[PDB]
């Protein structure tokens, strides 16, 4: 069963990748398939207009129909960055659906620069999944102004600290009518399987499986994990586990 | 499918030890074996004990135990002295000479040093031994000198789901021991059997988490699927935390 569905888009997996710092096409395929991937992720930093890997570089490496594209706004340090980016990913490539992110001076989600950012690309149609810190009223927010899905921040970014506060993370979950995709600072299998513990319908992966000594196999245990993770939150764990 | 463990012609592969010593329900025995992948069959098999015999009787036809290694168990016992003549009897009685070694204070916790003394009793007399220790290094060096096969390791308190305690001491005597080690004691779900696998362990015993989940069968699969994810994030050399 899909987790989410955006038009006619299913999104299965409950692994998410972000390719959007990789060059190398035959690395993005297997990454992708390693993980059990169906969504395509592509950047455009607004200053210069560089894209990272389009869709359709992929043509002869993957079945393109079976992987939704969206795009991210990855380069914004602020809201009016994130909007030049998120309309040049609309107007150029048709994208429809959005990774939003807006982030602070330590490379940490801005919630109130999202909520706004968030609220005129909602005016101008767009389809969004933002990124925040666990905050209630930010997540609220984001829900009543149509967010398809959020994205909460686990801990830092890169630092593979996995989980910082589980209670709140719940908390969130319990509370949003949407999915919410845990993400950010996920380092190994483990933390996947918490996420999907917390009754996450999916984890987002980046620095993890750049670092890890062989990405591949990183990323079939995560994919595996996120499995588990889902089958032990079905099971009813349990209390003292949560 | 590597072996972790072989004791004469006998090979251990599955991840998840199910403890199910104290079950007296066939079906529950059967379904949790099944959906665990388990390999190692824990007896209590009396063989003129009229109760045990038609328990067993009743799993043969629905469980293929001819796929399982068998070993032994002396958890029953109270104190050392019963726990040696357990563990003799088994093999004078059986032909067992694989043993689940326990010898527990009466707050449900390992004693070391008992554990350690009955150990080389039953090493002088060529038993295999997989003793339960809390983790303590001079312990668990005493124990693979005296040849021990594999040592079973206290996450955290029995029956109490609270997972691994202290997971820096658990690695660190993976790191300077030469047996495999068995995470075991206060296992909640699939995200703890993650976790023990990423810090080494070669596997998990598991009882009360199954026992009491909601469906112990789910959790009992989503622990199998936790087990090898775990391995496979371990194997695949996970980035360091920052
Ligand atoms: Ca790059
Ligand atoms: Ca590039
Ligand atoms: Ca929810
Ligand atoms: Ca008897
Ligand atoms: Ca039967
Ligand atoms: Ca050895």
């Amino acid at each position: 069963e899909p987790w989410l569905k955006i038009g006619a888009r299913e999104f299965r997996s409950r692994i998410l990748v972000g390719i959007e710092q990789y060059d190398s096409v035959p690395l993005v395929r297997d990454v992708l398939n390693a993980a059990g991937a169906d969504v395509f992720i592509t950047t455009v930093d607004p200053d210069n207009r560089r894209s990272s890997l389009l869709l359709m570089d992929l043509a002869d490496e993957l079945p393109l129909d079976d992987f939704t594209w969206i795009g991210t706004t990855s380069f914004a340090r602020t809201k009016e960055s994130a909007l030049r980016s998120a309309r040049i990913l609309r107007d150029s490539l048709g994208i429809e659906i959005l990774k939003l992110d807006v982030r602070g001076d330590d490379n940490t989600p801005d919630n109130a620069g999202t909520v706004e950012a968030a609220r005129e690309l909602r005016a101008e149609g767009m389809e969004l999944l933002p990124f925040i810190l666990p905050d209630l009223a930010t997540a609220r927010a984001l829900e009543e102004a149509g967010c398809a899905a959020l994205r909460v921040m686990a801990s830092p970014v890169a630092s593979g600290r996995g989980i910082a506060n589980p209670a709140a993370i719940r908390e969130l979950i319990e509370q949003i009518g949407i999915p919410v995709v845990v993400e950010g600072g996920i380092g190994s299998a483990r933390h996947v399987a918490e996420a999907m513990e917390l009754g996450a319908s999916a984890t987002l992966v980046n620095t993890a499986l750049v670092r890890a000594e062989s990405p591949l196999l990183m990323a079939a245990a995560m994919r595996q994990a996120a499995l588990a993770g889902l089958l032990s939150y079905e099971s009813g764990p349990m209390p003292e586990v949560a």
